[PDB]
């Protein structure tokens, strides 16, 4: 199965991390947990923001342009990325904008972290119709000493 894991701001705004409101430690741990030991598919820029391959995980980069790092797998096609993951229980799509919008049609599960913070941004998350996504889990968390704004974890599944 294919899953997307994203962190969304107000108005479903998607964004490159490293800092911003997406460096939230507790969200990083939610990500690291759900993304541990599963093959990981990203974009160019989402790969640039990590700087290192995510360990114990095949890392796949969807890019129209050629590879610049042998520690990871570069592919050009959505279907090449899926195949490059082998036969695994769950594939994890990491971002960003263009990569989410390419993989939504084939995904069965969403791992959304809604953050209660606003960013002026022109990149958004794909508009999923609630008529084909069931909320299977939400976990609100207050603003914390390490977490600048509150945040709500959510899992959704296609019906
Ligand atoms: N909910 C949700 N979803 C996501 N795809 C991410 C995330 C938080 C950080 C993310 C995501 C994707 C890439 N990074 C940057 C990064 C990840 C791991 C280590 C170092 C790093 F810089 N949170």
């Amino acid at each position: 199965m294919i899953s997307l894991i994203a962190a969304l701001a107000v108005d479903r705004v998607i964004g490159m991390e490293n800092a911003m409101p997406w460096n939230l430690p507790a969200d990083l741990a939610w990500f690291k947990r759900n993304t541990l030991n599963k093959p990981v598919i990203m974009g160019r820029h989402t790969w640039e923001s990590i700087g290192r391959p995510l360990p114990g995980r095949k890392n796949i980069i969807l890019s129209s342009q050629p590879g610049t790092d042998d520690r990871v797998t570069w592919v050009k096609s959505v279907d090449e990325a899926i195949a490059a993951c082998g036969d695994v229980p769950e594939i994890m799509v990491i971002g960003g904008g263009r990569v989410y919008e390419q993989f939504l049609p084939k995904a069965q599960k969403l791992y959304l972290t809604h953050i209660d913070a606003e960013v002026e941004g022109d990149t958004h998350f794909p508009d999923y119709e609630p008529d084909d996504w069931e909320s299977v889990f939400s976990e609100f968390h207050d603003a914390d000493a390490q977490n600048s704004h509150s945040y709500c974890f959510e899992i959704l599944e296609r019906r």
